[PDB]
């Protein structure tokens, strides 16, 4: 799809068998997904951006699809504002940037 | 040009006669410059990140050039490590996101 950014670019996508709506997000190094039970083992992480860092729980090789497209990668669970994919999976899938 | 996403996508901007490297930013609603002494009226404005909030100054109608690209808009001045060109600047220069 060719998505034009007039509007937020969020997208449906599934994770750990759930529908939830994402932000594609390409000045995030990561993906970070709302407070959520995900199956498997975690480790504690802090990220920051603008506004200062947050505690993330860190869950690898997670199985992620985004608007049909399937990934396997890296999601970070905190308190986020919105469910941010990263450019860690949007290479997954083959985003580009076009103008 | 076609931009994949295996590095952060920085390019270079010219805002203010000065020219600066920012990150497109299809994941930010505003574009935020780091701290510079632009000349004009203002006003106070709080933008929210990942992390929280920052005190920024708007600006409007300020002219910037993105790789060779001519754009004009609101341009947020505050404390920012890296300079986000968002969706207000980049509709304006055609930029797509595909896959
Ligand atoms: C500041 C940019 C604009 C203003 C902001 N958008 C972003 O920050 C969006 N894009 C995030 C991007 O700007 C930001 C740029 C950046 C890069 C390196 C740094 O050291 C610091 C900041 N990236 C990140 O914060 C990501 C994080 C999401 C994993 N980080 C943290 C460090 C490395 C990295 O890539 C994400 C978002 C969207 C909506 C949000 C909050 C956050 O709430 C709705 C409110 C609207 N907020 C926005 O539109």
């Amino acid at each position: 799809p060719q998505i034009t950014l007039w509007k937020r670019p969020l997208v449906t996508i599934r994770i750990g068998g759930q529908l939830k709506e994402a932000l594609l997000d390409t000045g995030a190094d990561d993906t970070v997904i709302e407070e959520m039970n995900l199956p498997g083992k975690w480790k504690p992480k802090m990220i920051g951006g603008i506004g200062g860092f947050i505690k993330v729980r860190q869950y690898d090789q997670i199985p992620v699809e985004i608007a049909g497209h399937k990934a396997i990668g890296t999601v970070l669970v905190g308190p986020t504002p919105v469910n941010i994919i990263g450019r860690n999976l949007l290479t997954q899938i083959g985003a580009t940037l076009n103008f």
